[PDB]
């Protein structure tokens, strides 16, 4: 009765790996079987999994043949048949593939993010003055967004609070004075928490009214 070298196979692979990267090699054998084995995926293997992975008929080597994107799917199950090509019932084995995250996305600002606002000079300290929104689809820290006011925030006039790793709330932090300064060009930076962080800028202009 044909057996595999392992009861099941597993691999954790990085997303975005090159076409042709080897994932695992399946190997089956039996002393009382002199047919060359043909390795193949059976119909319990999903179309999605078959598109990303292939198995060599002779070697049992499983390679990447599509674009592996953790953002589209992070786990696949293959069922491999050790097909002897003859009337004996053929053994099968499971292959479990886990896709690990790369920091392959920067924060992207939502088009509803505020670009230009006007506020009067008596806008009180604590008043919410603008809102920005950014999205980062990566996992864990790689997909958590933090906002900052990297330039143009003269005298610490404004502050930005981050909520839900996505929304940036701009508040008045100190009293404003139109004669002192009537216009701000704030460089709002959305950064993820990857190592190193990936960053994107958004310009928010604030006019001070009379
Ligand atoms: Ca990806
Ligand atoms: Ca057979
Ligand atoms: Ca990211
Ligand atoms: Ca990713
Ligand atoms: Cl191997
Ligand atoms: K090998």
């Amino acid at each position: 009765a044909v057996q595999f070298s392992n009861a099941s196979y597993e691999a954790a692979i990085l997303e975005n790996l090159a076409l042709g990267t080897e994932i695992v090699r399946v190997q089956a054998y039996s002393i009382d079987n002199l047919n060359q084995i043909t390795y193949r995926f059976n119909a319990y293997t999903s179309t999605q999994a078959k598109a990303l992975f292939k198995i060599d008929a002779i070697t049992g080597v499983i390679t990447v043949q599509g674009l592996v994107d953790r953002e589209k799917g992070d786990f696949y199950t293959l069922t491999v048949v050790a097909d002897d090509g003859g009337p004996k019932v053929d053994s099968t084995v499971k292959v479990y593939i886990t896709v690990l995250d790369e920091n392959d996305n920067s924060p992207r600002f939502d088009f509803t993010s505020d670009s230009a606002v006007s506020i009067p000079e008596d806008c009180p300290v604590g008043q919410r003055v603008a809102t920005v929104k950014a999205w980062d689809p990566d996992a864990g820290s790689n997909g958590q967004v933090v906002f900052s006011l990297a330039s143009g925030n003269i005298a610490g006039a404004f502050e930005i609070v981050t909520t839900n790793d996505s929304i940036g709330e701009v508040f008045v932090a100190r009293p404003l004075d139109r004669e002192e300064l009537d216009h701000y060009i704030l460089q709002v930076v959305a950064s993820d928490r990857g190592t190193p962080p990936r960053k994107k800028d958004h310009i928010l202009q604030v006019t001070i009214l009379d």
